[PDB]
């Protein structure tokens, strides 16, 4: 049995001033570097053990022996997100409920469903774009969320937000937007009942009843048309879930909504913007993705078939995942008394953060090379160990949007390759800002048309 490390203290705060910081996911990624796989970090109350090398990530995935835990991350997303399937515990009836009901609406056979709604935003970017004049650039982490904020509102509720005719958000969003703001900074702080937090606090309690109010309506309308379009608010409102034989109840149906719409906004998005990063930073990648997207997308409307087919262009997402998964970390209890490792002992309850950047850098997995863009990693699935690339997390608690998320970043980036030259005209030095997701800010390109028509 070995004791583990601990990064710096600061009196009776312990470790929690290192999270005081705009960047806190890398700051813990720093960490890792000095410290290696396995190191305490303390806070008043509070004691996590954040975990880097697939050899102890291997068996914190082990669901018998841990299960999902909330971090306080997830716990102040609760406080909007409710019991949704994101921000449910296992053994709340809501989320088995929920998952039996919602996981056919997210299979990959659904995604020949969603494709034409994808497709109607991909088209609208592309749009967009060929529409700029030549003194103008891309913002891109900006562009890549009003297409993902789009897919997902038509695909979930059959909602327009017309993302890509206006400059200020939805109200929903500004609040959406602000409360996971309120959320993510409330864990940083030292002395959180300081009346400096006074209106934060008065402001978040606002935007959740905004979120509550506008979600409820959307479904209250639903209810009163009987309209029955193909999107996942009619399937949660017909569906019933095989086990209890219940159907989701109004109230779960909208943390189920505000959940998908947090997704949307926050993880495809991110993911988008780093490919497209990686590829202007990597031109003998980005040439050989643009000869596939040349290749495989002969028709001006891209079908379900042909986005199925482009291998090298999920490689390049996949690589891009690895080396900046855009939710990075998820966090899990011990069911049970239990070593890890052969030399941690834990204790039922004690809980382990995934620091999932990390778990991608691990060299006795990826080799030497790990800081490079090399989506040929991916060319053999076979070869990636179990456990060793979990960008969508673990488990029957793994992302259920995965097959949705990566239909909408291959279409998009196939569509994007296919129709447009890209230059990184400032020498864009990666920024990358932290939300409940990672994001590179100020992310901006040329992009020059192939003139090739939809
Ligand atoms: C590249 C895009 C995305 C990434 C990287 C991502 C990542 C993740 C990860 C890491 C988790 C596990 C969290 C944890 O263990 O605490 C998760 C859960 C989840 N994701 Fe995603 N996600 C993505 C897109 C989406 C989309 C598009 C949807 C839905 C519209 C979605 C819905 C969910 C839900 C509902 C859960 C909770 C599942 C459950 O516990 O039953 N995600 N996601
Ligand atoms: O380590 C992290 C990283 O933050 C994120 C956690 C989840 C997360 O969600 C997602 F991965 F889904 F995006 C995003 C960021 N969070 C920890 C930070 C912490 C706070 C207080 C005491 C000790 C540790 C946490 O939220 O518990």
């Amino acid at each position: 049995i070995k004791e583990m490390p601990q990064p710096k203290t600061f009196g009776e705060l312990k470790n929690l001033p290192l999270l005081n910081t705009d960047k806190p996911v890398q700051a813990l990624m720093k960490i890792a570097d000095e410290l290696g796989e396995i190191f305490k970090f303390e806070a008043p109350g509070r004691v996590t053990r954040y975990l880097s090398s697939q050899r102890l990530i291997k068996e914190a995935c082990d669901e018998s022996r841990f299960d999902k835990n909330l971090s306080q991350a997830l716990k102040f997303v609760r406080d909007f997100a409710g019991d949704g399937l994101f921000t449910s515990w296992t053994h709340e009836k809501n989320w088995k409920k929920a998952h039996n009901i919602l996981l056919p609406s997210f299979s990959q056979q659904a995604m020949k469903g969603y494709h034409a709604m994808m497709v109607d935003i991909a088209v609208q970017l592309v749009q967009k774009w060929e529409r700029l004049n030549a003194d103008e650039h891309i913002e891109v982490p900006e562009d890549m969320t009003r297409l993902t904020l789009d897919t997902i509102g038509l695909c979930g509720f059959n909602y327009r937000f017309n993302s890509f005719y206006r400059d200020q958000p939805h109200p929903f969003i500004t609040s959406m937007v602000r409360a996971l703001d309120e959320a993510m900074n409330k864990l940083q702080r030292a002395n959180p009942d300081d009346p400096a937090y006074d209106e934060n606090k008065r402001q978040f309690q606002e935007d959740i009843k905004v979120m509550n109010d506008l979600v409820d309506k959307i479904i209250a309308d639903r209810k009163a048309s009987g309209e029955q379009s193909d999107d996942l608010l009619t399937h949660m409102l017909n569906g019933k879930d095989p086990e209890t034989g219940e159907p989701l109840d109004d109230e779960n149906i909208r943390y189920q909504i505000i959940t998908f719409l947090i997704a949307g906004h926050e993880t495809t998005s991110g993911l988008l913007s780093f490919a497209l990063y990686f590829l202007v930073k990597n031109p003998h990648v980005l040439q050989k993705a643009a000869e596939e997207a040349a290749r495989v997308l002969v028709d001006p409307v891209p079908s379900y078939k042909q986005v199925k087919q482009l291998k090298y262009v999920g490689m390049v997402l996949n690589e891009a995942l690895r080396l900046w998964p855009t939710a990075p970390a998820f966090s899990l209890y011990a069911k049970e008394d239990t070593v890890l490792g052969g030399e941690y002992p834990l204790e039922k309850g004690d809980e382990l953060m995934v620091l999932i950047p990390q778990l991608h850098r691990d060299k006795t997995i990826w080799g030497d090379d790990v800081e490079e863009f090399r989506p040929e990693r991916f060319e053999n699935p076979s070869a990636i160990p179990q456990h060793a690339f979990k960008p969508f997390g673990n488990g029957q608690r793994a992302c259920i949007g995965q097959q949705f998320a990566l239909h909408e970043a291959t279409l998009v980036l196939g569509m994007m390759l296919k129709h447009f030259d890209f230059e990184d005209h400032t020498n864009y030095e990666l920024d990358i800002k932290e939300t409940l997701t990672l994001k590179p800010e100020g992310f901006v390109v040329k992009a020059k048309s192939k003139k090739i028509p939809l």
